[PDB]
């Protein structure tokens, strides 16, 4: 019930996206999504104008979205083309709804409010992703708890020392130095792990090199909830720009308000031919994000109803300014819109 | 929540009822149906007036139902006839509810509204059901959606164009004419299909005959929402009454405000005494109406609370005329009710 | 929603606990129960005070629980023994809620209302369940319930088919049954391999604050004090889980057959000891039909074997009045 609606959301990954319409639902809202014939990714209101049947049902004519009930057909804006009923007649009350989308960086973001303050120029930067000299894999993950839980948890990198303690621990970790640089538009939470032996992960990715290491964890936080993390590791003191890193794609997006979409991803510039190093990231996706952060977050969302039944509100900690201050950005964002109307 | 509960619904098939109690729900009231040793059906409020134990779960013994919790026994007057416990009194306070049925044309119709108005006289005319010149066969069906969603679909049974694109497809629907007949508590929508190829379903039907053909598409609709249908298919261009046919038997009872039970059957007079083209028939409504329109509806049932939310109504196109009609009535018999009540 | 907060009530069976926490729902507040290494039990809100992680996921460091998302520590006490972040400082609001409880007659007894009101000599006596004459034997069974339906179904005295007797105490209920010789079928399947000619049987149930109950099942020859009888005392304590769920421990305490392996697997069934498939089948539908008979105005018909039910019913009402009149 609550989200801000203006500003762009990730809907899909590209490779989701065909001539059979996908049916996902965004910020509480049905969508039809689908690339047509000339490639071009459409976004249509899941739901017809003349009987309200799922769009996402149908198949394309023509190139067009045609429903699966009684035939109406649409063209990527929304446009009814052809009404094979009567004098076929095409009257404005046949449109559907269509979504400002934009294919970018191998993401594909949607604008959910008005498509008039629809600024492709506010499309956060995810370049790394068709960078290349990156090598990027991916996936996308469902999860039963508000977005808001996985935009803290993301916030505060450092709950892997224990969430992910078998992969991402380090004997380090109470040297941790961390920064927090507040900007327009963006908050970044900086981290690293001075003089500590390298991790499970971190080990795997200078190839079972142990030797006493400096790794840093940094992570950006775009408006509402895409951020883009920096994993770096580099032996001795070695500078943090000339290190082996991983930007990892880490977006949510609303589907109810008890439930979201999770596309992340890791571009690298290390061991970018290999198919090892490539199931590494993908094994550690599958196992940190897909289900150890799904676990505690998804706990906390049923957990939600007792906290609020009681008067309960969080204890921060020295390692949530970060996620403090992107809770504070998006709570007046919401409040923006909910004095819009 | 919002159902017309004075007037009559079928609540089963007849073959559906034995001495083994069957327990379903009707406009939101659970009931225990059953026949009696004299063969005669019996609907009571699923619910013992000891402690709400479900009846339908019990036996019968010496013909009445027996409570399966603590063995009160009823009989189809809902009349408490034996009480094991203590003095084994039977005060008026352990009457259980029971509600007026009828079998008539293998139907079994129920009353789940005010008792004193209700009058056998007023159920549907489903004679051909019984009609030994005719051969019925059919079934029972569940279905997550509103009852009404289920009324649209069949008063507009031009849907079958592109929702059973596979049985019903006709080369002719272009040259469709419809035609719309108003009574009291009766509405009709008459459809032709004149000189056109035969769709797969009316080819098995004159047994793959050539040539091209003439059809007859109508379908009549009694206050709520019991449905009888014509379709009618004829060698080249013959009459409609000389012609071979079926009389549909589709019938729709609520059983919750989003949910409803589906009676359906044919009755042909053609092929009466052939198992095969009963398999015709019988395949036709496991794959028509059980598994592609509970497709279709089921979806629009989940974008309801989307609709609501917002503002959006229904765009009619030429076809929607029988259904906006047997929608208004429908909506006028939930305002007197509303009212009276 | 519901609930009669202020009594003590069964949490779990004590072979259920360990160092390993287990996460379980009382009255509608989650629960991180475990042993620390002194074998003490502690009940803990599952609920981090940080970011509200569920502490029963996490594991024991240096004998304290430590939360699986940040890693805070706290003891039994749910105080925060260790923050391993910054300063690493432990102001009082890093405490977790930790509530009273006490192990007593093989059961973990909890106390989740008005803590200040929880009174150790007010937990119910179930002392037969680790008397060394008695066998004990028993288990944990979850059903989609209100827990009030089988503590009407026990308070009519396992009906599967001097005399009747029902005392009325504060906080405690009594239905005796004597039944001399018999008439359908008696001295008892288990109880049959002894104790034989003519006898008197037993079969009485004690209800104590809210939902604990211990009955009493027995047999002996003609006249005798049913103290001597060959009996079994059974444990049939509810807890609320949710409104429409709850918890369900049950057990049999032995004076027969003590040493037999034998009588111990029936004696830990669930359907042969707690209740039948069939039965349960019917207090889930029960509850399915609250909506209907609440919407309606509907209320039950008692019959002449619901007199312990609706006086334990009734007590069990005032309770709830009680607690809800305070706020
Ligand atoms: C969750 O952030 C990460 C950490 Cl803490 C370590 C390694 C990787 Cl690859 C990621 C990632 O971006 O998924
Ligand atoms: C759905 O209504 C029908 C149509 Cl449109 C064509 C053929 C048949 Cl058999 C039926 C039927 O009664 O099921
Ligand atoms: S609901 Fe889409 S064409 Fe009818
Ligand atoms: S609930 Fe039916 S006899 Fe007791
Ligand atoms: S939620 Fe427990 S330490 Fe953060
Ligand atoms: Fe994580
Ligand atoms: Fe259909």
């Amino acid at each position: 019930a609550t989200f801000v609606r203006n500003a762009w959301y990730v809907a899909a990954l590209p490779e989701e996206l065909s001539e059979k319409p996908l049916g996902r639902t965004i910020l509480d809202t049905p969508l039809a999504l689908y690339r047509q014939p000339d490639g071009v990714v459409a976004a249509l209101l899941d739901i017809c104008p003349h009987r309200f049947a799922p769009l996402s049902d149908g198949i394309l004519v023509n190139g067009h979205l045609q429903c699966p009930y009684h035939g109406l057909e649409f063209d990527g804006g929304g446009q009814c083309v052809h009404n094979p009923h009567g004098n076929g007649a095409r009257p404005a009350s046949l449109n559907v709804r269509s979504f400002p989308v934009v294919e970018r960086d191998a993401l594909i973001w949607i604008w959910p409010g008005d498509p008039a303050l629809a600024d492709p120029g506010a499309i956060p930067d995810f370049g790394c992703r068709v960078d290349p000299a990156y090598r990027t894999v991916g996936g996308y993950g469902h999860v039963d708890c508000n977005y808001k839980l996985l935009v803290d948890n993301l916030m505060d990198l450092g709950h892997a020392q224990y969430v992910h303690r078998a992969n991402a621990q380090t004997d380090a970790f109470d040297r941790l130095e961390r920064e927090v640089i507040v900007g327009d538009g963006e908050i970044q939470a900086l981290m690293k792990i001075p003089g500590g032996t390298p991790s499970v992960l971190m080990a795997k990715f200078l190839r079972g090199a142990n030797t006493p290491v400096d790794a840093w964890n940094d992570i950006r936080w775009n408006k509402v909830s895409a951020m883009l993390n920096f994993i770096a590791v580099a032996p001795e003191g070695t500078p943090k720009e000339q290190s082996i890193h991983s930007r990892g794609t880490h977006i949510l997006t609303p589907e109810t308000e008890a439930s979201c979409h999770y596309f992340f991803g890791s571009s690298r510039n290390f061991g970018i031919d290999d198919p090892e190093m490539d199931g590494v990231l993908r094994s550690w996706q599958a196992q940190a994000l897909v289900k150890e952060d799904k676990v505690v977050v998804e706990a906390i969302e049923r957990r939600r109803a007792y906290v609020e039944a009681n008067g309960i509100r969080p204890a921060m900690l020295s390692c949530d300014e970060a996620a403090v201050r992107v809770s504070r950005e998006i709570e007046k964002l919401e409040q923006l819109e909910a004095a819009r109307l």
